């Protein structure tokens, strides 16, 4: 059918956090919201003005239908079915310019509501800039190409925003939501076998980039003259971390019944901060018919999620990014007896597991050994990047720290103690593995041998209010909240059918118990365990899944010593001259962040070992914050998760996976984080793979052989070869701003370096380079998009052409060492990248996947100073349609880490003499946000036709900033094996390699950014063109 909403744009202003309480909220004192909520003489408190979008019945835009009271600010709930034509009547009554974009739905040019710079006439710019006063109907269609996929739900979540500057315009309030649905699956507006249906975005609202900052300053600080809008404190009051624009509790409306039927549509939205962890302390949920309870969302991730509401009462919905969580990042829900009337299981009291564990001090060391595993390097050796957390002395602990950690005990007493063996060795810092089966109950005995109270708090199992780790609400003998230092306590949890794993899912599930009196510091101090939710009948009497050789558990993230309880009493016992100590110096708390694998570092984390041909599971999860964005690889092997092939696992706070390996190869290969600063700061350990059969000889599996000459060149990079584009943008957004990180003033670089990249040349000789052509223009910094298949041997043949060793090595592939030997200046060598079915796509993936191919003397610096490319291996070769192929690289850059830095300040500064490496602006001004390394739509030839088949290969890499939302304007994509799953933002992070079918329908020239405010302002982003056929 044809449907019609009449939106007006207003300015009015919001309150974040209406009252009314009074509460108690997770690792909040009473007094800790007014750093944010406070009215002060420099502080604007807790009312902003702001634009936002409201629902008319009307042409005459005079009467509102109000919205629910959980949505918040966001704009009214637009909904659509496939087949649908959908009218949207904009009216401006704002004081400036504004749009309408949509996010998953079809238009032309003339109804994409964005300005940008894409060759467009008057006609097709009207929709891009609606003045005030001033009225625009735009035109759209739900389509088949932008349908849910056929393994989607009925609804997915889009969303819609004004998009002149999107970051300000959605920040100062014009962002809502757009409900896109199979048809005919919707009955007078909701969805035919729901009760309920919300909408949740999470994100750090931040008033300092609203278009009415000076205006809210003006109205509200009673001394405007004495405010710095670049002092530090002062933003960070200005940053509302809320759902929905709620604060501290506030969100209100959040109540349905017990046996409800109910879909979350959940998103994130806005910067680099906005890492966040959605949890239902309910409460379980399903996601594509997974089990999860955890979510994560980043700045425009879409996501939607199934809950049977169960287990009656008040409860708690927060991020587990542990400063978002401590700023209020929290909204209650209830849960209510109406009063069942449904049914199910039931077990309660039939299989018993009992745990018995206790809390305790110990000294623990983050690498006992002393030295660098990798390296052979003294950990203290001056000068190095392990000594900034290694080194003792003055004002600065070292390795060592007390910490506080859980561990077993035989029984009811505490006599004893369970010994730890070979198979949890590797544990380290972890707690005992508590496992439990579909239908069993758990009985955890825990006690306090520690100077303060703690708890235990279990992620995926179910707990009514009596045994719940926490304390929260809206209105001493020990509880399940609170067990204090001398004290014992008996947690009764129970794992039924529908909090266990589901028929898609493996046996095992990864989770996670930590104590959380206050979880923002508890976890640090050490309160963290791993857990093992598994089917029934799935298990040993002894606790192993049934037909594995090897389980290991993996917990990396970065021990944030700063945050330990233990603090205070780790500077007394470690620093030799304690008073000196600043807790607030940015290097000392940089001395005290560990990062680390189960609390090792620098490759001392011993007993990941294993057979060759063993069938072996990882468990891997994290917690923390948004520093905590972690690419786990395993050089050497990949592994099966959801049916998909990868060897890098990405990983945030709270975030789970269970991974399956058969490691095929004997050797000593590393599991490291991909994220730069992780692996220079230490996040890097062995694991060893033996030879425990034979030993055959070869099983002639060579259905293909290619070589492949490539060379390492040294060249004159430009990020932004011309800058017309960039003019153009921000003429169109009227913006007197000017460019940090192109802009050479008195002495800064630019936009050009000298750089090192691979090349492909013709033959063995290196002479003749191999001509790029049209359909590889848009490769830019990357080298080559080297093709294999399943069952090929692919000899690289490399020559070094550059001034320092180098190599080349890609995931995924097999190869038959560990070691990749380095190519010495002059030099070619051989590599030889085996092919097997492992190598390649999983029985859910599509039929081509990419890799990384990259060089790993040095694979930090080696890699910003420009040594990146694709390889792409595809399936089995046994109508009229175009297939296309596109490589693209979301890589921030960081030119202060390339071996050319030094180079480029003497060739392209104007006044070398004046650079200091160190300081914070010379820093940023080397930052590159680029795509294929290039910015500010410098990134051509990404062209095709209506009715072809484009494959995208994202693929990303880089530090814990780099998280990027890719999205494509005009154009959703599918992914997975047959399309199944379907979207238009993609979330990549280090590691993370996806192939995206597209088939474009739409002639124009469209947008293509990562969604995260600082990068699409840093010029990460570029334009694809759709040509008529
Ligand atoms: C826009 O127009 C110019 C001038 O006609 C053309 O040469 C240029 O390639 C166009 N831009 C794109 C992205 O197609
Ligand atoms: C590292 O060097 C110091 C002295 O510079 C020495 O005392 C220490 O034992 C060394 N560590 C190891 C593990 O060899
Ligand atoms: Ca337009
Ligand atoms: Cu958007
Ligand atoms: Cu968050
Ligand atoms: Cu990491
Ligand atoms: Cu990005
Ligand atoms: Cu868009
Ligand atoms: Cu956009
Ligand atoms: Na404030
Ligand atoms: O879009």
């Amino acid at each position: 059918k044809e449907k019609h909403y009449y939106i007006g744009i207003i300015e009015t202003t919001w309150d974040y956090a209406s009252d009314h309480g009074e509460k108690k909220l997770i690792s909040v004192d009473t007094e800790h919201s007014n750093i944010y909520l406070q009215n002060g003489p420099d502080r604007i408190g807790r009312l902003y003005k702001k634009a936002l979008y409201l629902q008319y019945t009307d042409e005459t835009f005079r009467t509102t239908i109000e919205k629910p009271v959980w949505l918040g600010f966001l704009g009214p709930i637009i909904k659509a079915e496939t087949g649908d034509k959908v009218y949207v009547h904009l009216k401006n009554l704002a004081s400036r310019p504004y749009t309408f974009h949509s996010h998953g739905i079809t238009y032309y040019k003339e109804h994409e509501g964005a300005i940008y710079p894409d060759n467009t006439t008057d006609f097709q710019r009207a929709d891009d800039k609606v003045y005030p006063g001033e009225q625009y109907t735009y035109m759209l269609l739900a389509t088949e190409e932008q349908s849910p996929g056929e393994g989607d739900g009925n609804c997915v979540t889009r969303i819609y925003h004004s998009h002149i500057d999107a970051p300000k315009d959605i920040a100062s309030g014009l962002i809502g939501p757009l409900i896109i649905c199979k048809k005919d699956s919707l009955d007078k507006e909701k969805e035919k076998h729901i009760d309920r249906e919300f909408v949740v975005m999470f994100s750090v609202v931040d008033e300092n980039f609203s278009w009415y900052l000076e205006d809210n300053i003006k109205t509200y600080c009673s001394e405007p003259e004495k405010v710095d809008k670049d002092n530090e404190d002062f933003q960070e009051s200005n940053r509302m971390y809320s759902v929905n624009g709620y604060t501290f509790g506030s969100l209100p409306g959040l109540s349905m019944c017990a046996e409800d039927r109910v879909k979350w549509y959940l998103f994130g939205m806005g910067n680099e901060v906005d890492v966040h962890a959605a949890f239902f302390h309910g409460q379980a949920l399903t996601n594509k018919n997974y089990r999860i309870d955890t979510i994560n969302l980043f700045p425009a991730t879409l996501f939607d999620a199934y809950m049977v509401a169960q287990n009656p009462g008040e409860w708690m919905l927060s991020c587990q990014n542990l400063n978002h969580l401590k700023a209020g990042l929290q909204a209650f829900f209830q849960v209510q007896e109406c009063n069942k009337s449904s049914s199910k299981d039931n077990i309660r009291g039939k299989h018993v597991r009992h745990y018995y564990i206790a809390a305790e001090e110990i000294i623990w060391n983050y690498a006992p050994s002393g030295i660098d595993i990798f390296t052979k390097e003294n950990l203290t050796a001056p000068g190095s990047d392990s000594a900034v957390f290694f080194e003792q002395g003055t004002t600065r602990i070292g390795g060592s720290y007390k910490k506080l950690v859980y561990r077993e005990y035989t029984d009811a007493s505490f006599t004893n103690r369970k010994e730890r063996g070979p198979e949890e060795e590797h544990l380290g810092i972890l707690g005992p593995v508590i496992w439990a089966e579909v239908g069993d109950t758990i009985r955890v005995t825990f006690h306090n041998k520690g100077a303060y109270p703690l708890s235990i708090e279990p992620i995926g199992v179910r707990f009514n209010k009596n045994n719940e780790g926490t304390y929260y609400s809206p209105n001493v003998p020990p509880s399940a909240s609170h067990v204090a230092p001398t004290e014992t306590f008996t947690y009764e949890w129970t794992v039924p059918k529908e909090v266990g794993p589901t028929n898609a899912d493996p046996v095992c599930l990864a989770k996670m118990y930590y104590s959380a009196v206050d979880p923002t510091k508890d976890i640090f101090t050490g309160l963290i365990g791993p857990m093992k939710i598994c089917k029934k009948g799935s298990l040993h009497a002894n606790g192993r899944q049934k037909d594995v050789d090897k389980e290991f558990y993996l917990f990396p993230t970065v021990f944030d010593e700063n945050e330990s309880l233990l603090l205070e009493d780790n500077i007394r016992m470690f620093t030799t001259a304690p008073d000196q100590v600043d807790k607030e110096d940015e290097d000392f708390q940089e001395s005290n962040k560990m990062h680390s694998m189960n609390g090792f570092m620098y490759g001392n984390q011993p007993g990941l070992t294993m057979c060759k041909g063993d069938s072996v599971v990882w468990y891997l999860f994290s917690a923390g914050n948004e520093a905590d964005v972690h690419g786990i690889y395993f050089s050497g092997n990949t592994y099966l998760w959801r049916g998909e092939r990868r060897d890098t696992a990405n990983l945030f706070p709270q975030t789970s996976l269970t991974l399956h390996m058969w490691p095929d190869t004997e050797g000593t290969f590393n599991v490291e984080c991909l994220t730069t600063d992780h692996y220079t700061g230490g996040m890097k350990q062995k694991y060893t793979v033996n030879q425990c059969r034979r030993q055959s000889e070869d099983s002639t599996f060579y259905l293909g052989e290619r070589t492949y000459y490539i060379a390492a060149v040294e060249v004159e990079w430009d990020y932004s070869p011309q800058r017309e584009w960039e003019k153009e943008l921000h003429h169109l957004q009227e913006q007197n701003v000017s460019n940090a990180f192109l802009d050479k003033g008195e002495f800064y670089i630019g936009s050009k370096y000298k750089k090192v990249v691979y090349r492909q040349y013709t033959d063995s000789t290196f002479r003749v380079p191999v001509e790029r052509k049209a359909e590889e223009e848009h490769l830019g910094i990357l080298g080559p998009q080297l093709h294999a298949d399943v069952g090929d041997k692919v000899k690289i043949i490399f020559k070094n052409m550059a001034t320092r060793p180098y190599s080349i090595h890609a995931h995924g592939v097999q190869t038959e060492s560990s070691t990749v030997t380095p190519t010495l200046p002059g030099e070619t060598l051989t590599y030889v990248w085996k092919i097997p079915e492992r190598s390649g796509a999983g029985t859910e993936d599509s039929a081509c996947i990419p890799w990384a191919y990259y060089s790993t003397v040095d694979q930090v610096k080696d890699l910003y100073s420009g040594l990146i490319g694709p390889l792409i291996v595809c399936r089995r070769p046994y109508n009229p349609r175009r297939k296309l192929e596109f490589a693209l690289l979301f890589l921030v850059f960081d030119e202060n880490e390339s071996w050319y830095l030094d180079d480029n300040i003497k060739t392209y500064s104007d006044h070398p003499e004046k650079v200091n490496k160190d300081d914070e602006e010379f820093i940023e001004s080397n930052k590159m946000h680029a795509i294929n390394g290039r910015m500010f739509g410098n990134l051509q030839g990404l062209t095709m036709h209506v009715g072809d088949e484009v494959n995208w290969y994202l693929m990303g890499m880089g530090n814990e900033i780099d998280l990027h939302t890719v999205h494509f304007h005009g154009h959703s994509f599918q992914y997975k094996h047959r399309g199944v799953y379907s979207s238009d933002v993609f979330d990549i992070f280090p590691g993370t390699y996806q192939t995206l079918e597209m088939f474009p329908r739409t002639p124009g020239i469209w947008l293509l950014h990562c969604h995260v405010t600082d990068h699409i302002h840093a010029g990460m982003e570029t334009t694809y063109t759709v040509l008529q056929n």
